[PDB]
This record gives C-alpha cells, sequence and structure tokens, in this order.
C-alpha cells in the first residue's frame, strides 16, 4: 500500500523571479537579477525574467489551475524588492498588495500558502551596500521578514526563511554563474556565514512578532562512493562537506565542518561564537529540496573542492543532466532525520525533473512520460522514507509552472503545467494530471 | 459551462429508519407495521426483512465517519415512531430516544446538519390496530409524536420533514397492498390519503406551538409525458398525473382535490368537511422533492384504478428498479414544482439516486458503479439548470448513503453510494461516493 | 394596569468571575490583573480580595439549586480568561475549561439558559505585561480566546457577550486608576478605549467564522440630566454624556467618536486609522444594557478631565453605593438606546439592581431588604413602560444573584438577591429574591 499519513500535505512550488514578470511594475525596485539578466553572456539565449509566466497578472487563472490539480498547498516566494524597493525603508503598498490578494485568493480556494522570504532575488540597493558580504544584512532581512510576519499573521502559518543557501553562495559568490555573479572563495565563505546569520535573525524576529512555524530550506545532493580508493573517499567528503554539511551542521549547533578548512584554504575564516549562537536559533520545521545524487571522485584541478562527479551511465538523466535515482531520496531523507535527531518536522519543499517539452501544446496536451515516471518513483521513495520513521509532513512538486530556470533560461521545463511562453497559454501536462490523482487518492493510485 | 452552486447550497445524503437500523424491537422498541409485514411469507423478495439491515443502530459511529469522508454537509434521516413510543401513544422509550439523541449530537459534532423526518412508513402496530391511517385521530397521534421530538431536539434539529411520500404510503399500503400494512382498497386509499394530509397539517400546527426552525412535507413526483396524440392517451396521462402528482400537492396548495380523482376512484371517492382542507393547507416553510424518473402513460382500460400504464422508453437506460434514466425531466419537474408553489416556497431535493447491480462484496477494496456515477453527474447538472431557470433550490440529498433494504424488493436493489456487504456489514465507498465527495468539495465545479 | 411581559421575555440573574468564584489561581489557573491589584495595600476597602469571594468555583452546584428555587430562566456569567488560558495566549488549561463545561451542562440540565461573557475586567497578567489594552495585538489575542470558547460551547451557549462595560474598564482602569490595572492617564485611556472597541470587533468576526448563535457587547449607560439653564452647565452635561455614554456606542453604531471628546481629552486625543472603525462597527445580533442610576452634572472647571460633577438629588433615596434611585430614567435610557440603534438591534438589560445594608448573617433564616424589593418592583415596571414605548427588549438580568465582591469597594456593598454569609458561605434567599421569583413565575402579573 502507498496511502500516506493523515494530514500529509500535497502541493506545488514556485519562485517570484521565475514566474512573476512585471519586475519594475507598480513601484517595485530593481533586484540583482534585473541587473544580471540584462547583462550579455549571463543568460542562455539572452532570456530574462521580464515576462516569465506573467504570473503577476495571471495569478487568478493560476489558482484555478491549482484547484484543478487538487493542490492542498502552494509554496511561493515574496519578491523583497517588490515589497521594499530599496531593501530598507519605505514599503511599496501596491507590491505588498499583490501578495495580499494572492494569499487571500489562496485561502478562499482552500489552499495552504507556504511563503519563502528569500529566493535569490536580493534588492540591488542592498547589493550596492555589499549584499550578503555585509553583516548588516542580518538586520535588513529581519526587518524585511517583520513586514511580512505582521502583514500575513494568521493567514500565512508556514514560513521558509532562506531557499537553498548553497545555491545562493556557490552560484552567486563562488563561481559567479548566478546573480550577483561574483567568483571568490573569500566572498563565498563570508556570504555563507551571513546567510546563516540572516536566517537566525529572521527566526528571532519571528519569535518576537510572528505567529506559526518557521524554518530554513536546504537542498541536499548525497555523495556516493566512486571507489574504495582513499583519495576518492577524501574527495567525497570534501564535496559532501562543501555542499551538504556547510549549512546543516552549524544550524544543528555542531559548528562548521572541518573539511571546509581544507576546501577553502586561505579563504577560510574563524567566526565569533555568538554568531553560531544566532545561527542555531531553534526552528519549527525544515524543508528539503531534492533532485538527484552525485558520485564524486578525486579531481586535483577542480576548484575548490578538488572533486568531480562520475557519470552514472546506467541510469536516465534529466535535461539538467541530473541522474535519475529514487532510492537516494529515501536515503537522504533518512540521513537528514538522523542529523536533526528525528525531532524536527521535515517537508520536501522541492522535487521534480526537467525533460524536453514542445513550446506549444499538441492538441491541448503535453505528453511527458518520463516526468510522470520520475514523479511516481520518487513519491514512492517518500513512502519508503516514512515507513522507516522519518517525520515527513508534506511534498511540494517543483514546479507548478514551466518557468525561468535562472541562468539556463526557459530551455529547462520543470512544470507539471506547461506554459507556452509565446502566448502565456497554460496546459496541464500528463504529469500534473497524474499528480492530481496522487493527491486525490492520497497515494493509493501508486498501488 | 460553469456548474458552481449558490452560496449556502446544502449537500447531503439520505436514509430511513427501517431500511438501515435493524434492532427494530430492541431496547424497548415497539412493533411496527413493517415488523409484521416483513415476517409474513410472500410479502418480501427472498423473504428479506429489516431485522438486521445495515446494523446502523450499532454502527452509526462508523457511518458518521463515512459521512465525514464523503464531505457531507447534511444527513437526512427518519425517526422510528415505534422505537420512541412503542405503543404509538403514551409512555416514551428512553433508550430509543437516547439513540437519536446520541446520533444527532454525533452529527452536530461532525459539523453535519441533521435533517429529520418524522414519518417514513413505519407506523407503530398498536396504532394500526386502532385503524392506522384510516382513523382520523391519527392526526392528533402524529402531532403528539411530533411534539415529543420537537421539544427533545429543540435547537439541534432545525429542519423538519413531516411525511415522506404520502403517495407511496397510500398507493402502496392501502390501494394495491404492496407495502405495509398491505391493504388493497380504493375506499381505504381515499381516506388514508386524506388523513395523512390532515396529520401533516396537525404536525405543522403543533410545531408552530412548541417547535423551532423550519417544517415541511416531502413529496415524490413522477412527471407524466405524452405517449401519443390520441385523446384517450392524454386522458390516461391526466388520470395518472392527478392520482400520483396532484393528489397531495393540490390540497396542500389550497386547490382542493383534483377532479379527475372523482373518475379514478368512482364510488370510493368522498367529499370531506371544509375545515379539513384548512388544516391540510397549514403554511409550511419548505418542501422536499423525491425524484427518480418520469413515465409515459398510455390508456389501459384494465389497469385499476387509473386506467393507465407506462410505455417502455427503450431509447434510454433503465435502472435495476426499471426506472428510465432521463435527467431533463428532473429540471422540468423542479420548475413545475416552483410554479405550483408560487416560487415562494423554498425547495430541496430530499431524494435522488439510482439502483444498479453491485457485487455482494467489494473487489480489491472497491465498487465500480459507472452508471450510478453517470446518473449522479447528469442529474446534478440538471439541478444546476433548474436553478438557472429561477427555482429556489436550497439543497440536494442523495438516496442513499448506504445500500439498504429497498422495502418489499428487499436487498436486491442497491441505492447506496456506500456499498454494504450484508454478510459482514463491511462498508466500502463506491466510485459514485468518491465522485459525489468531489462534487461537494468543488461545490459543483468538478462538473465543468 | 397590567404588567404582563412579552412572549419569550427572558428572566435571569447575573454574576462575574472574579466577583464570585474564588480559587483564582487554582487548578492551573493563571494570574490576573485583579490578583495583583487586590493584593496591593491601599487598593481595596478593608483589604478585601477575591481569593475566596462566594467560593463559587467549589459551590456552583448549590448555586444552581438556588437558581432553580428562584425560577431563573437565565444565568448570565463571565468566563475567567486566565483560568482558561493562564498566559492569555498559548496553551489551554483543561481543568479551567472543564469547570465552565460542567457549569454549562448543569445549567442546561436545569433548564436554565447560559449567557456567557468573554471579558469581565479580569485580563491575564501575562498579557498586561505585554501592554494590555494599550497593545493593539490584544484585538487578536481576545479573538483567539473567544474562539476557544465559541467552539467549546458551540450549540450549548447560544448568547454571547464580548466586553462588559468598556467605560468602567477604561475610565476606572486607565483614566483614574481606581480599578485594575490601576493606571492614571488620559493618553492611555484614549488608546485603551480604542483597543477595547477593536477587540470587540475582532471577536465578532471570529464568531462569524467559527461560532454559532447571537453575539453582542454590553454597555453601561448613566443618563445625564440638566442641572440648570446655565449654558456652561449644558456644556458640562454634554461633556459628561459624551465621555461616558457616547464614547463607545457612537463608533459601535458607525457614527465615529463624539466631537466633544476632542475637548475632554485635549492633547491626549488621537486620530486613528479609518479601517479600525470598519472593524469596530461589525454587525451584532443584540446589545446589553447595564443600568443603575442617572446623573445631574454641572460645570466643574477643576474636575479632570470632563470638567463636570454630579449634583446630589436629595429629593430621592440613594443606595449604599451612593446612586440616586430614579426608575423613570431607566425607561428614558432604554428609549434613548432604542433610538441610537435605530430600533433594529434587540436589547437586553444585562444588569440592574441595588446595594443596601444587610447584616453579615441571616436573622432567623431571613434577610429583610424592603428597599431592594422596592427598587426591583419599580424598575421592572419601568421596563414594561419602556416596552410600551417601542423598545425591543428581550430580557432582564438582576445584578446580582449573590452578594459578592464589589471590586475596589470590597464586600461592603451587597447587590445580591441571595445573601452570602462570608464567614460561613451560607446562602440565604433575601425577600427581594423571593419577590423576584414570584415576578418570574407570574411573568409580571404580580406587579398588577
Ligand atoms: O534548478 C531547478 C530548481 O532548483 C531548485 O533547487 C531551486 O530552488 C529552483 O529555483 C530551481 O528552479
Ligand atoms: O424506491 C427507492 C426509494 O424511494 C424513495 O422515494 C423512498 O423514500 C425510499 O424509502 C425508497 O428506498
Ligand atoms: O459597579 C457595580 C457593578 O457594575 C457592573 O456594571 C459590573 O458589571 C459589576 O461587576 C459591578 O459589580
Amino acid at each position: 500500500s502507498y496511502r500516506f499519513p493523515e494530514g500529509f500535505l500535497w502541493g506545488a512550488a514556485t519562485a517570484a523571479y521565475q514566474i512573476e514578470g512585471s519586475s519594475m511594475a507598480d513601484g517595485a525596485g530593481e533586484s540583482i537579477w534585473d541587473r544580471f539578466s540584462h547583462t550579455p553572456g549571463n543568460m542562455k539565449d539572452g532570456d530574462t525574467g521580464d515576462v516569465a509566466c506573467d504570473h503577476y497578472n495571471r495569478w487568478r487563472e493560476d489558482i484555478e489551475l491549482m484547484k484543478r490539480l487538487n493542490l492542498q498547498a502552494y509554496r511561493f516566494s515574496v519578491s523583497w524588492s517588490r515589497v521594499i524597493p530599496q531593501g530598507r525603508g519605505a514599503i511599496n503598498p501596491k507590491g505588498l498588495a499583490f501578495y495580499d490578494r494572492l494569499v487571500d485568493g489562496l485561502l478562499e480556494a482552500g489552499i495552504e500558502p507556504l511563503a519563502t522570504l528569500y529566493h535569490w532575488d536580493l534588492p540591488a540597493a542592498l547589493d550596492d551596500r555589499g549584499g550578503w558580504l555585509n553583516p548588516d544584512i542580518a538586520d535588513w532581512f529581519a526587518d524585511y521578514g517583520q513586514v511580512l510576519f505582521e502583514k500575513f499573521k494568521g493567514r500565512v502559518k508556514t514560513w521558509g526563511t532562506i531557499n537553498e543557501p548553497w545555491c545562493i553562495v556557490d552560484g552567486g559568490y563562488l563561481h559567479g554563474a548566478l546573480a550577483p555573479g561574483h567568483r571568490s572563495a573569500y566572498e563565498a565563505v563570508i556570504a555563507g556565514h551571513n546567510v546563516l546569520r540572516a536566517h537566525g535573525a529572521a527566526v528571532r524576529r519571528f519569535r518576537e512578532v510572528g505567529e506559526g512555524q518557521i524554518g530554513i530550506v536546504l537542498n541536499i545532493e548525497p555523495k556516493y562512493p566512486a571507489s574504495d580508493k582513499p583519495e576518492d573517499e577524501a574527495a567525497r567528503r570534501r564535496a559532501e562537506a562543501q555542499m551538504n554539511r556547510w549549512f546543516l551542521d552549524p544550524l544543528m549547533g555542531r559548528g562548521y565542518p572541518e573539511e571546509l578548512t581544507d576546501v577553502y584554504g586561505a579563504a577560510w575564516r574563524e567566526f565569533p561564537k555568538e554568531d553560531f549562537e544566532l545561527i542555531a536559533e531553534p526552528t519549527d520545521w525544515m524543508g528539503l529540496n531534492w533532485y538527484t545524487r552525485a558520485v564524486p571522485e578525486n579531481a586535483p584541478d577542480a576548484w575548490p573542492t578538488r572533486s568531480r562527479p562520475v557519470r552514472q551511465t546506467q541510469h536516465a538523466h534529466t535535461e539538467t543532466g541530473w541522474e535519475v535515482y529514487p532510492p537516494a531520496l529515501t536515503d537522504t531523507l533518512v540521513w537528514l532525520s538522523e542529523q536533526t535527531g528525528g525531532k524536527l518536522p521535515l517537508m520536501v519543499t522541492e522535487n521534480g525533473s526537467a525533460w524536453y517539452d514542445p513550446p506549444h501544446a499538441i492538441d491541448g496536451r503535453i505528453h511527458d512520460p518520463m516526468r510522470v515516471h520520475y514523479l511516481q518513483t520518487h513519491i514512492k521513495a517518500l513512502h519508503d522514507a516514512i515507513g522507516k520513521g522519518v517525520d515527513l509532513r508534506g511534498y511540494m512538486v517543483w514546479s507548478l509552472l514551466d518557468n525561468l530556470e535562472w541562468s539556463l533560461g526557459y530551455s529547462k521545463r520543470f512544470g507539471i503545467v506547461h506554459v507556452n511562453f509565446a502566448t502565456q497559454e497554460r496546459t496541464i501536462k500528463d504529469s500534473g494530471l497524474f499528480y492530481a490523482e496522487v493527491i486525490k487518492t492520497h497515494g493509493d493510485v501508486l498501488n
């Protein structure tokens, strides 16, 4: 049987810059992605988030779609620069009003709104003050958090602080593939620390003025052994430490992983103890974003982890080049349960896959059998995790809509709903239809 | 084409006491006319009785959990007169009243609106021994019975039905004898119909004196369509229509008895005192419609007493009870009823559903009943059309919540959206139930 | 002259939690502002506290038997917020809630209608440490508290009061400091009044979302009569009237705050956001009037802050609390109130009564209080007169069922129609209680 526990929450997820469009509309400020996406060479095919899914204007239709998919929850992000154009100071009434209407529309539809404070779109005005390199950001973020905490008190009960610190730092400051496009280990170390601090500050502020549950959202990519060679095991631990333990360990009060000292070398720093007290501020829940695993081997020229993944040719790969391997989800869920002591309620805040779909519907249909396969096998893997005692409270499919996959542009479709970006026409994919059955039957359809 | 229903539109399912409860004479419960009738050989298919039925008397909690799983907002049920007052008059049976007390509290705790029916065909045998519906004093007896309930559940049961389908009671019970008490007499039928109407009026008055909320009657209507252009067939149609659809509605609306009845019942027809019609026409707050099908009557000189017979409509599907599936006739009927009641009387579909064959046990935890699903979706759409035509329709109750005893046809006719394995009493939600749960959740939008 | 009251007119008696219960921090119960206030020297007459009071928390069953002896049809009581939610927010206290559960079931069993008040001056101290009525979040806090009750007693408590006497709470608690929490500030008074109104609105909205029945606020009114024809005295009268009788009623009726308040509070007066007034004016189902007396204000330049003072009306009797006895002013007030609410809002006298000296013990099993009897008969007659003048008055609650703690004035002021010997907790029904019982029994005919 695959019936899920009582109260288990099924939903789907999005992010502001990836779907909203209208980036400068109605008072909204400039974000780092406004700058980044309009700089030549940064984005595939020169794609930008200027229009995206036009969600800012078509959110009502999108909610009708959520209802057709039988969604019980919708996880979304709030654009900081849309709400506070300069990052600090005067609030933008219309910008806040958008999310106000959105949340009311969701509650009317019977859909639980899951809000994320930061999904990679820092206000440019704050980037001009150093962004995540400026320790004061811990306060800025907190204040920003407060604006929402008070505005949606009693309506938004489940809060995420930061979405994937590792992507923000590794993509934004270490390798520069993401906004703000810096490439520096020194900056990567500092930015990671201040992201954690910002999370802690926001949680404290939430304790003072908020109502409900708050937590961080981490992505994890489990690193499997390439061989029994010791240099490869050392490589595996470097990669695992840099990607999976960098943020989790200090969040659990265990400090930074020792291996980071080797990974970042002269760029590594010692931080004040009270910083770690702030960072480990107790949370109510944790989100896991999960897609795949990796099999790292030693790679002396790979900066900075000196490791590289070994291609697992025995399995299918997504268009983002990610191995399809459902058991590794179960394992990860087990592992995380151990790291949090079984004491912290967990939720899969993102899971999904990118495969090729045509740019238009084919007489009113999009047939994506591999996305369907991914969905069913990984959800079964969730059931396996719950059977092993992991406290899993919910599952959010990434993503509700085909959207802007950041620097990879619109070429990577993660949606269970197809978006024709020429016409903004939405078409429910076979995967969405199937997910609607999984929700409807509460998992029994997998039988 | 949208199918979202009006704000406050109430979704539910319906049952009746003798058809589901069992334990009919248990815990002080009195003997009813159906206790006698069902234990007389030849009266019931396969010799089925209501002795056990769905064992609801013991398993009502499980049944409430099933109501919650179906997202029901209302539960329409009947109270067994003989369970509450074993001799029909006099001493109350505490355990019997306590059952409905627990039931109603359990419903309210579940957030489900209790819709109570005073009389659903199970007259106490002690009152039948005093002439039953042939005795005018029943108008008082019924009222007194009603009072007991009105005061016991004051503030908890806000929506009350008096009589469920006067026509089935009289035509089946007194005219043709297919139902309890099994009499066959036009003379008795006329009197019984009249006293049922009077009893309804008396109950409404008593409700005005001691009750709280809304009270009304529940009528079944089977619209009669033309079979041909022959005038004798039209006369046949009007006879059938008068005897079945206008017999009770008309005096309830102050129009007296249909004149055609004079021809239908002949020497058995009677004139009744003028004040009786005043009692019968006591203003009500709402009316229930029980609806399943239509008929296409033609002339049949040897058919007693309406001299009519239905013509089989072979172009359409028929249920296990032989009823034509024809959803537009629901819409028409609702409109018609709205017109007969002047548009001023709030209406509710208190019964609608269909019987199809289901296996006696679930098959891998399931019952696949696609025809019942089809009936459900098309007729609910027909409700939407009726509302679009200005009918003041406030709710819809599916007959039935459970597979149960279909009276004289026994357990062979399954009307439930929840399957009952009568060997094990195990309940299994049918595909029709799952779909109805979807209709309620989306408030009709799933039909889009 | 007949004095028969309307059909359904509800007779009852009233109490408040801190005034009768005792056991204030017992069985998980939290600390309230009155726990703190009453145990600070100088605050209470004779150093009296609510530690024991009428020991009602332990003797509620005996008290219910007393209600039955008085023929009460209703019992108006308040729920201690800190007894149910010790810290004001967060965890519910099961034993505390269980007390009121038992109480309500016992009342319903006795055939007595429970009229519940959410807030009767006993704020949890933990919320006072967060600013109390000065903190806007209290509007939410109160609502959540309200929800706990609304759902716990859904279907059992059908009539709800939100706030008992905003004016006493703010004027006594924040303006002059004679009541808990003992602040003395016009600035704080203005803010507190605003947030009490907001809290009422929030509770009404929450009640619409999760509750069942009728909900309303309870206001005290002390009608201000002319002292002379001097214009400064009329200006004084209008200041006093605005500050006491119109401060809360007007925004509740959507008329905004009285203009005169700008003059009364001066630099302490504030403008509040417009949506607050949308919240404050949330439609209610009924309104309670607490009434005892009138005043005859004259100009008094040194009287802070209304610059007015009452003129002693020596032509009439005065109660032991120093209140003039003048029954016509009750009639007038009701009429006035009827006019202010447009006649559309059902009214109930939630408090009326008088304090006179009684001995601390019964005298051969009796307490002879002829002036309290007199007050009762004349003011009930005044109620009848008010109804004859078109006031939609549905009921009357005598303050109080029991001799109790008259807050800062302690046990020295006896308002009970039932005498309480505070040395022994013995209850003795006073002559006034006997007479009131006869008034209820005859539905007013005894006044003839
Ligand atoms: O790369 C696919 C997805 O990965 C997730 O971890 C990020 O939160 C999304 O913003 C992104 O679209
Ligand atoms: O014939 C099916 C159903 O018909 C309805 O009109 C009656 O009220 C039910 O008791 C019966 O089970
Ligand atoms: O001041 C005397 C009385 O005033 C009433 O309006 C309050 O509700 C009582 O608690 C108090 O005993």
